[PDB]
RNA sequence: GGGGCCAUGAUCGAGAGGGACGGCCGGGGGCAUUCGUAUUGCGCCGCUAGAGGUGAAAUUCUUGGACCGGCGCAAGACGGA
C-alpha cells in the first residue's frame, strides 16, 4: 500500500482537502468545495466536501496513491479550533471511494498565547 | 559636711503592638534571561483556480501563482490548557 498524507483544512466558509506525499512536499492533488458548487455559500456545506474527496480518489489512484494519513486542520491561531462541517464528509468520502486510511491525527494551530483576536472586547455582535 | 538607717527605690508581660529568630509559604514587587507557539511579513520547493469573508453578498487577494502543503527566515504582542 502506497501510504500518503492527506491534509484536510476543515474550516468555516470553505473546506480544503490537500493530498500530498509522505513528507508533504509535493502536492499530488487538492481541490476545494468551490470547485464543485456554483455559489460560494455552499462551500462549508458537507455536500461540497463530499464531491471534493470523491474525484481526489481517482487522481490518487491514477498516480498510485492507495493509503492516506489524515491530517485534520481547523483555522487555529486566534480563531476557532473545532474543524468545519467538511471534516467528516471529506473523511468518509475518502474511505468509501475505495482508498485506505491510516494513523489519523489532527494538527490545529493552537497558540501558547496568541495576540488580540479580531473583534473588540465586546465581541462580534452579530 | 561624714556615717548610720529603710523590707533601701524599676507592677507588668495585654486572647495590644514593634523587632529579632527558625522553617517556610504565596500570580507580592523590580530587573535581567530562557522557552513556547500563534498571528503577520519574506524566500525557496510542489500542485492547481479560484480564494478572503458573510445569514446571503461584496469589498479585497488572484495563471504578475491568490488560497492551500512543506522546508525555512525575520520582527513585534501575548504567556493558554
Amino acid at each position: 500500500n502506497v501510504f500518503g498524507v492527506c491534509h484536510i483544512f476543515a474550516s468555516f466558509n470553505d473546506t480544503f482537502v490537500h493530498v500530498t506525499d509522505l513528507s508533504g512536499k509535493e502536492t499530488i492533488c487538492r481541490v476545494t468545495g468551490g470547485m464543485k458548487v456554483k455559489a460560494d455559500r455552499d462551500e462549508s456545506s458537507p455536500y461540497a466536501a463530499m464531491l471534493a474527496a470523491q474525484d481526489v480518489a481517482q487522481k490518487c489512484k491514477e498516480l498510485g496513491i492507495t493509503a492516506l494519513h489524515i491530517k485534520l486542520r481547523a483555522t487555529g491561531g486566534n480563531r476557532t479550533k473545532t474543524p468545519g462541517p467538511g471534516a467528516q464528509s471529506a473523511l468518509r468520502a475518502l474511505a468509501r471511494s475505495g482508498m485506505k486510511i491510516g494513523r489519523i491525527e489532527d494538527v490545529t494551530p493552537i497558540p501558547s498565547d496568541s495576540t488580540r483576536r479580531k473583534g473588540g472586547r465586546r465581541g462580534r455582535r452579530l
